[PDB]
């Protein structure tokens, strides 16, 4: 059966306007939507280079998307059964100023410490929200978070989300990645977690923290760290060692120590031993109110 309401959005009437982001996999378009033919602007997306796999995969993203509702996570609006019913695309609400990676980096000057937790706050409680669902979203990234307004952001993507099984804490990726992301067990086991989360959340923060500045990236750091002239696997062999014996992302420059503490204790190889979303919330936003 259809999941979602088919004709809610005829693709008739949706209307392309401009790309706003792309990859290997899919794509997202702000499109209108125009009934009246005389409507809402909409961000929509799409696969590309699809195949069976990756539209029940799709299917499951969209499952995801629609099972949230949060104010740190971007609206579901519908799905679009385009080519006669023989395709999907994904319908969402429109966020004015896109991704916080590109945010950043326009707006570094008007963007300060308390300003930079405001948004780890924000992250932090979408991802509260999605635990319990038992989602684990694997591709915590600046890259996937959007900017609705000054003080408002949401993750945008879910691409990589897995439900948990029902009786475990971790799932197990078969055929596989954002490698500089990735939590040491992922790397090594394929293991993927809420607590893995959180090792890439300590990662995005230390992303808001270099403000995208050039060279000070997690891939660039760790390539200058491991050898910039490595190929292949041999980079992935030199992470997984570099990370088991402690070596991590350098503090940011003006990063205040307290706040790169938070990374270091999100970078816990120990994987109980990370702290949770909820403490992170509230670590946060005390240290904001404290200010
Ligand atoms: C890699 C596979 S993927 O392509 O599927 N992938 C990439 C992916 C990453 C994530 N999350 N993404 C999602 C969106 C997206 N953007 C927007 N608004 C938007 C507004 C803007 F003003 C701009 C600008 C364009 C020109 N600039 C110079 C200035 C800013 C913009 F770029 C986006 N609203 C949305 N609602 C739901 C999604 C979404 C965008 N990129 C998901």
């Amino acid at each position: 059966a259809f999941a979602r309401d088919p004709t809610q959005f005829e693709e008739r009437h949706l209307k392309f306007l401009q790309q706003l982001g792309k990859g290997n996999f899919g794509s997202v378009e702000m499109c209108r939507y125009d009934p009246l033919q005389d409507g809402e602007v909409v961000a929509v997306k799409k696969l590309q280079h699809s195949t069976e796999e990756h539209l029940r995969d799709f299917e499951r993203e969209i499952e995801i998307l629609k099972s949230l509702q949060h104010d740190n996570i971007v609206k579901y609006k519908g799905v679009c059964y385009s080519a006669g019913r023989r395709n999907l695309k994904l319908i969402m609400e429109y966020l004015p100023y896109g991704s916080l990676r590109d945010y950043l980096q326009k707006h570094k000057e008007r963007i300060d410490h308390i300003k930079l937790l405001q948004y780890t706050s924000q992250i932090c409680k979408g991802m509260e929200y999605l635990g319990t669902k038992r989602y684990i979203h694997r591709d915590l990234a600046t890259r996937n978070i959007l900017v609705e307004n000054e003080n408002r952001v949401k993750i945008g993507d879910f691409g990589l989300t897995k439900v948990l099984p029902q009786d475990k804490e971790y799932y197990k990726v078969k055929e596989p990645s954002p490698i500089f992301w990735y939590a040491p067990e992922s790397l090594t086991e394929s293991k993927f977690s809420v607590a893995s989360d959180v090792w890439s959340f300590g990662v995005v923060l230390y992303e808001l923290f270099t403000y995208i500045e050039k060279s000070k990236s997690p891939p660039a750091e760790f390539m200058r760290m491991i050898g910039n002239d490595k190929q292949g696997q041999m980079i992935v062999f030199h992470l997984i060692e570099l990370l088991k014996n402690n070596g991590r992302l350098p503090r940011p420059d003006g990063c205040p120590d307290e706040i790169y503490m938070i990374m270091t204790e999100c970078w816990n190889n120990n994987v109980n031993q990370r702290p949770s979303f909820r403490d992170l919330a509230l670590r946060v936003d005390q240290i904001r109110d404290n200010m």
